[PDB]
């Protein structure tokens, strides 16, 4: 298909794919998003950084072609770079090799046996293992490879265009977006961040103790000053680099706002009755409150508002004797996501209606301590809440806000 | 349950309802709303504008008892206020009404019809019929009535509070967004005008006409600049009415960007080939595409970029000598939507893919002009795309834009 290249540099083209019609992937939901893969035309050696999803590779080859065009060059590949092996960034790596079966292909050492498992036709492919601060000259442009490892896989690594300090950073820093548009500056900025915080929420925050111990390797390098552009695989590529690496100092730091996310199921809606109570003493108090029913709304927009809420508040009825079994797909999300590594143990309470013994909003509790928050009350009530028991419930939100107000903002 | 007022001016509350946990209604998707209602202290009358939705009156209640302490006065409404019947600002009238039965309901003559016809409880209540420019003193405080006759009811009518010119304008100028912040100011400018997009593009198109004659009658009323808050019964309050009022300008009169929306369905991914070929030829002259994927994607979001698009495309294969059937429904909703009456007659082009006799493209033209699109072209082709089939898609595409692009900015 035809299909045009988008210059970013002299010499250099996006020449990614943008899944316009993408729903889901991993456990997260969008509207949308790209495999962002970049073409470096060097005097001597034209260079491909990473690829796209399987099946997806009319629109980079038609971008790819439309590069070589736009430079008089011929539709030749010289230079294989893959980042990440991960298969949205990877999947066409087969198609490339088997066009141009005499380009290296420069990875990391664990990427390489990731990389064959994944496409066994790769076994016998020219790999050239690299490792940091090492670099290729491609005839006036220079690639620095950084290794990345466990942001987000272990065989993650960062690439550097040094003449211009375009830092291609696969999955870090991306964002889940497919637009016309390019580049950050160019969508409304509230778009671009909200889906920083998405993507941070959901792949980055386990990660938070080896994002500030990269920033710290970065700094020290001195090579924070070299980056001008971060070209991330997913999404816009920011002309403000600093913006995003404050976005990500603030989120593996726990700089939260006086915000508080509720999540609650319910039956017969008498949890959810609870909820909306807990919500208005919070409200009276001034702090913010995002609302969320499991029946309707699924976990990737929950845990971006954890992400910068100082309290959880998490509601369930009890059936046969255990908390209504939605909870427990969230709950196995925060145990992976492991919120507490941010430096911050946010605060929660955790509640519930029942109709005979109980124990639900025990259990709830036990395990909103074992995914690291603070967990400071309980309330369990019988069938329907009376008036009575709806200013309970508002009472214990305004106490919450009060404590939520007194954290002091990391 | 208890729940706070929230102060809008001296002796104005608003007292409504959150509603966090709405994903549905009318036509369209959300992520919550809210029903707005107010509480206007007078000296000698306390009046109550609107309501809310069956069953959803609690958070109303607690708000109008936290608005009468605050302002030391009795739990009492003296006047009810009924700006349109429909039951998201009607719902608790009944109620209201069984609690104050001696407060008059003022409201227009085709609004009693519709209230008794829903609630037959009220059939004997103190109804007031008023029309525009009838007044009642609150004491200190006057409500003017102006009557707007299917904005978007035929019993649809606006309440001014004079002395500090609110105008409480019921579902115009609403946004179906349930924040705990109450003004337009105090959230991010996009999610508030994209919500006010999709709020005129899904109710507000087919009275476009409707809407520049009641500017026009509020001008020469000489009542414009005594506007300096619109208080809507959905979502963010306006304390920058002229914004919200520039833009109901702008869609009714066709002021539209250098932007395409696609729609298509596909079987087996040959039309959605084609509507990726589509969009390549579009960016290539620079201009915006939005595309949505009928599986997935529906109709109140589709024509929220239809209303600022200046072309819409539409594909899909055949199927027993007719188009796929998903395009009937976004078909029968711009059948009511009657884009046309913006001013503007949008460009359009009807593709797909066939096996047989073909005829599905056909169908789609037809339609297209029928909903007040100026068909360009049609593209049908059989079963799998070749190389250069996707480049006559992008030529057609390339071509498009160039019309658009010379189309005056309205
Ligand atoms: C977001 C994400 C996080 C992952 N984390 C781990 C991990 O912590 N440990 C591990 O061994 N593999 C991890 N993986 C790798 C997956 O287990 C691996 O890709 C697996 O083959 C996926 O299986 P599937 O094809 O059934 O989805 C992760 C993959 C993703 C996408
Ligand atoms: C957005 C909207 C537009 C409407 N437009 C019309 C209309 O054009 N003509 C009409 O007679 N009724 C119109 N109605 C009224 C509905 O037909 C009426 O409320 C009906 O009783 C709804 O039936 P239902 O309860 O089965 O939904 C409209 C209602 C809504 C919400
Ligand atoms: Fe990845
Ligand atoms: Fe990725
Ligand atoms: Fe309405
Ligand atoms: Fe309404």
């Amino acid at each position: 298909m035809k299909a045009d290249a988008v210059k970013i540099a002299d010499g250099v083209y996006w020449v990614g794919v943008l899944d316009w019609d993408i729903r889901m992937y991993h456990g997260y939901t969008l509207n949308g998003t790209t495999y962002n893969a970049y073409l470096v035309f060097g005097d001597d050696k034209v260079a491909l950084i990473d690829n796209t999803y399987p099946g997806t590779s009319a629109q980079m080859w038609g971008r790819i072609k439309d590069a070589c065009e736009k430079e008089g060059r011929e539709f030749k590949i010289d230079v294989i770079v893959q980042n990440h092996v991960e298969k949205d960034h990877s999947g066409a790596l087969p198609e490339i090799h088997k066009k141009f079966p005499e380009a290296p292909i420069y990875c990391t050492e664990v990427a390489v046996e990731g990389l064959v498992k994944h496409f066994p036709s790769l076994k016998g492919a020219p790999f050239k293992v690299v490792k940091s601060l090492e670099s290729i000259d491609l005839g006036g442009k220079t690639l620095t490879f950084l290794e990345a490892p466990l942001l987000h896989w272990p065989d993650s690594m960062f690439t550097l265009y040094a003449e211009e300090g375009i830092l291609f950073s696969n999955d870090a820093f991306g964002q889940h977006l497919c637009f016309t548009q390019r580049f950050d500056h160019e969508i409304p900025e509230n778009i671009l961040m909200d889906a920083n915080q998405k993507f941070y929420a959901n792949l980055i925050t386990p990660l938070s103790k080896l994002v500030l111990k990269k920033f710290k390797e970065v700094i020290e390098l001195g090579l924070l000053e070299k980056i001008k552009m971060i070209a991330p695989s997913h999404g816009q590529i920011w002309t403000d680099p600093m913006k995003v690496i404050g976005a990500y100092q603030d989120f593996a730091t726990g700089k939260c706002k006086d915000k508080v996310t509720i999540v609650y199921d319910t039956m017969h809606g008498s949890t959810q009755k609870m909820a909306h109570a807990f919500a208005e003493g919070i409200m009276s108090e001034g702090v913010d409150v995002k609302m969320y029913f499991l029946h309707n709304d699924e976990r990737s927009e929950i845990v971006k508002d954890i992400l910068d809420s100082k309290a959880f508040l998490l509601g369930a009825p009890t059936i046969y004797d255990e908390p209504f079994p939605s909870v427990g797909d969230l709950i196995y999300y925060l145990k992976g996501l492991k919120f507490n590594r941010t430096g911050l143990k946010r605060l929660a309470l955790a509640f519930g209606s029942m109709g005979g013994n109980g124990g639900g909003t025990k259990v709830l509790a036990e395990k909103l301590k074992e995914c690291g928050f603070e967990v400071l009350d309980e309330y369990e009530l019988y069938y329907v809440p009376t008036e009575d028991e709806l200013e309970k419930c508002y009472n214990m939100g305004k106490r919450l806000a009060v404590k939520v107000k007194e954290m002091k903002t990391e």
